[PDB]
């Protein structure tokens, strides 16, 4: 049952989300003061650094969860489950955090508000801030449903190129499966159109890159 493999990766997302939608939107009129944002460029790059890097490890967590709770992701063996992980897990948090960025102001939810990118500052990376932004714009654009991210973001997750896997046929296995669940609902919704749209694999890759590891010290 396909339908049954799209109802599952549905409600793990749902379970999964972090921030419901509802809020994200009914938040986007609470926008960072001059002075709060003046905050924040004020503290050291160390300090925000720390603070963003709690907020990812945060963010990895629930990727994490929203993977087991994928029917079959428990099935395939512990060093498989890890390499995908280890691969995808902040991809997906990129992904996901086009939900909480509105197109309208170019503003992201940041610690309770809206703020756009000069906010962020203080980490001294700006074209880095500036690409996640760019990136979340673009994902904007395609008016994702839920559902739409939910089989998305799997699909991110489960990919059977990811070097080291042990059991690769497995992964296939898998990854066929979650295509056809999103390629059937995507032609039912005549949504085809986005597929196009997506970004290349290698853009999220190139993101997903040597200032985000080795964070330990933080
Ligand atoms: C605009 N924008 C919104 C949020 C936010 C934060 S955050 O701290 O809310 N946030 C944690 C999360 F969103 F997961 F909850 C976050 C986001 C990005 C990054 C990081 C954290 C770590 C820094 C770089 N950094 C990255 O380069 C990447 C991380 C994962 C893939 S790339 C930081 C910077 C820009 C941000």
């Amino acid at each position: 049952e396909i339908e049954h493999l799209v109802q599952s990766v549905c409600k793990s997302y749902r379970e999964t989300c972090q921030l419901r939608l509802e809020d994200l939107l009914r938040q986007r009129s609470n926008i960072f003061s001059r002075e709060e944002v003046t905050g924040y460029q004020r503290k050291s790059m160390w300090e925000m650094w720390e603070r963003c890097a709690h907020h990812l490890t945060e963010a990895i967590q629930y990727v994490v969860e929203f993977a087991k709770r994928l029917s079959g992701f428990m099935e395939l063996c512990q060093n498989d489950q890890i390499v995908l992980l280890k691969a995808g897990a902040m991809e997906v948090v990129l992904v996901r955090m086009c939900r909480a960025y509105n197109a309208d102001n170019r503003t992201v939810f940041f610690e309770g508000k809206y703020g756009g990118m000069e906010l962020f500052r203080a980490l001294g990376c700006s074209e880095l801030i500036s690409s996640i932004f760019d990136f979340s714009h673009s994902l904007s654009a395609l008016h994702f449903s839920e559902d739409e991210i939910a089989l998305y973001t799997a699909l991110v997750l489960i990919n059977a190129h990811r070097p080291g896997l042990q059991e690769k046929r497995k992964v296939e296995q898998l990854q066929y499966n979650l295509e056809l669940a999103f390629h059937h609902h995507l032609c039912k919704t005549h949504r085809q159109s986005i597929l196009a749209k997506l970004p290349p694999k290698g853009k999220l890759r190139s993101l997903c890159s040597q200032h985000v590891e080795r964070l330990q010290i933080f």
